[PDB]
């Protein structure tokens, strides 16, 4: 279904943009993202092609934003373990829950929950998100479905600009222009590649 909307070339007109030295290159494969996207019921799947259409880019454009164009797999130079201490999602003393795969999920409690979702050790194992791809794209498909409002937004009219309060609200009513026209930039070009009308709310 999604592969429908997705195909492999347009995946690569994607990927292929990236810098050969890129860590990213040849991790982020289209095979990855088609068994992540069909792991998640509804993901890119609701509603009208259009929607379908503006879903899909939405997450795509969220995703190049973060990860500099399917380039980078981990956060650069994390400042910091990101550790919130907790009984229901403890930290492994020594590992870190710094920003992984292509929506850059951070901090235990997080990858805790991923894990249980996807089927692998969030808190003992972090580095799976940064070293198997299905893994990787499940992360991502996981925020966007179970994690987050992007999905509700997306398909309830709050539009692209729905899915950047649903990431990082703090970027929205002037909090940081640049990222949001980052993401808006790469949402209006991922819209017309497919060649869908990117709607309303398209920024915040």
């Amino acid at each position: 279904s999604v592969g429908g909307i997705i195909s492999q070339s347009f995946f690569n007109g994607l990927a292929g943009g990236a810098a050969s030295s890129c860590e990213g290159k040849g991790f982020y494969t289209y095979n990855a993202f088609i068994a992540a996207a069909n792991a998640y019921s509804g993901f890119g799947t609701t509603g009208s092609n259009d929607v379908k259409k503006r879903e899909l880019a939405a997450f795509f454009a969220n995703v190049m934003h973060e990860t500099g164009g399917l380039c980078y797999i981990n956060e650069k130079n994390p400042p910091i373990n990101y550790c919130q201490s907790s009984s229901t999602w403890p930290c492994t003393s020594g590992k870190s829950y710094h920003g992984r795969g292509p929506l850059q999920l951070s901090w235990n409690y997080n990858y805790g929950a991923a894990g249980k979702s996807i089927g692998f050790d969030g808190l003992n194992n972090p580095e799976k998100v940064g070293q198997d791809s299905t893994i990787s794209f499940k992360t991502a498909v996981w925020f966007w479905m179970k994690n987050s409002n992007c999905h509700s937004a997306i398909t309830s009219g709050q539009g692209f600009g729905g899915t950047i309060k649903a990431i990082n609200s703090m970027e929205c009513n002037g909090g940081n222009s640049g990222e949001v026209s980052s993401r808006v930039n790469y949402y209006k070009k991922i819209c017309s590649q497919l060649g869908v009308d990117p709607g309303a709310n398209v920024s915040c």
